């Protein structure tokens, strides 16, 4: 009997597991990474997904889609849709109060359902799957954020129907972090856990009470756009004086500029949370000057020093909504790649008064972790 697997379908990246062997599995793509870009881009012969769509959004931004997960679910003239899409390459219509992403694809405009633009995300992290098992994957549990409506959860079970998949469940991220941590199993009475979710679009804090494997949702907060795209946007920034500074030309104006320039502070944002220094080559990045030069952690730092900082009132909101303070949280988990970054670790720990934070999973991977594991139990 095949395997079920486990998807953490993310706002901007997806992963996925199964539980084989005794142990769940993360599985890495075709280019060896164990997270995939939520992104579908469409050129004039093919549809790009993942690690592909994501590598070419610099030379087709108006046929790249990304964001699906804030339009999924939810009816054109919501307010959340109308501010959304100021902020888009893409062009999104609409039809019948739903929106529709907008794109070329092979000469022709075509329009797509937010769960058709998913329902892509997640056939590639079921071939993903398929690559690694050596057979064909029919059944899987997918994750939404705790604050997903009817509507929402719907869309996204949609998704994966479309995907070619028999949705086991929907379950909330929080909840399959603390499964992956075996928080479920909860000994003798009521343990609250409180998830620090920082990814790479949204920031979420939710505090659970574990009652002997029952949850409850006792608190969410945080900001829905704050993420590590903020961070990225941060070095982007501060390069684009340096390369007035040191060229005197200001390449803000030039969108492929800007966006391989954000492309190469995402990597050396993702390296200096491991080294204290990471180096920056960018080659004809404006009208043939080449962009050698590097950064420190501690300039990063404080270059984000205030977004880093933010992240903490939402942690005493959700803790003043719970009505519980900082000691009768059980357990620290963090989830999302932005909890990476050393300088979020400390502030959490040092606002915990030097608790332990759970961190041995991998934090991007910690949801499809739990996801794995819940599809499994549902398998039997
Ligand atoms: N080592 C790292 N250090 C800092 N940020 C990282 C690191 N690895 C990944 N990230 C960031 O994590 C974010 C994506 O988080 P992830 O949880 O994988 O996706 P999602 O938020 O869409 O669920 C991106 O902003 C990415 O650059
Ligand atoms: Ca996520
Ligand atoms: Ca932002
Ligand atoms: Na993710
Ligand atoms: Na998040």
């Amino acid at each position: 009997k095949a395997a079920a697997i486990g998807i953490d379908l993310g706002t901007t990246y997806s992963c996925i597991g199964v539980f084989q062997h005794g142990k769940v599995e993360i599985i890495a793509n075709d280019q060896g990474n164990r997270t995939t870009p939520s992104y579908v881009a469409f050129t004039d012969t093919e549809r790009l997904i993942g690690d592909a769509a994501k590598n070419q959004v610099a030379l087709n931004p108006q046929n790249t889609v990304f964001d699906a997960k804030r339009l999924i679910g939810r009816k054109f003239g919501d307010p959340v849709v109308q501010s959304d899409m100021k902020h888009w390459p893409f062009q999104v219509i609409n039809d019948g109060d739903k929106p529709k992403v907008q794109v070329s694809y092979k000469g022709e405009t075509k329009a797509f359902y937010p769960e058709e633009i998913s329902s892509m995300v997640l056939t590639k992290m079921k071939e993903i799957a398929e690559a690694y098992l050596g057979y064909p994957v029919t059944n899987a549990v997918i994750t939404v954020p705790a604050y997903f409506n009817d509507s929402q959860r719907q869309a996204t079970k949609d998704a994966g129907v479309i995907a070619g998949l028999n949705v086991l469940r929907i379950i909330n991220e929080p909840t399959a972090a603390a499964i992956a941590y075996g928080l479920d199993r909860t000994g003798k009475g009521e343990r609250n856990v409180l998830i620090f979710d920082l990814g790479g679009g949204t920031f979420d804090v939710s505090i659970l009470t574990i009652d002997d494997g029952i949850f409850e949702v006792k608190a969410t907060a945080g900001d829905t756009h704050l993420g590590g795209e903020d961070f990225d946007n941060r070095l982007v920034n501060h390069f684009v004086e340096e390369f007035k500074r040191k060229h005197k030309k200001d390449i803000s104006q030039n969108k492929r500029a800007v966006r391989r320039l954000r492309t190469a502070c995402e990597r050396a944002k993702r390296t200096l949370s491991s080294s204290t220094q990471a180096s920056l080559e960018i080659d004809s990045l404006f009208e043939g000057i080449d962009f050698y030069t590097s950064i420190t952690r501690a300039r990063f730092e404080e270059l984000c020093s205030d977004l880093f900082r933010s992240t903490l009132e939402p942690v005493e909101k959700a803790l003043r909504d719970a009505k519980l303070d900082k000691a009768q949280i059980h357990d620290l988990v963090l989830v999302g790649g932005s909890t990476r970054i050393p300088k979020v670790q400390k502030l959490l720990q040092d606002f915990f008064n030097g608790r332990d934070l759970n961190k041995s999973i991998n934090p991007d991977e910690a949801v499809a972790y739990g996801a794995a594991v819940q599809a499994a139990i549902l398998m039997g």
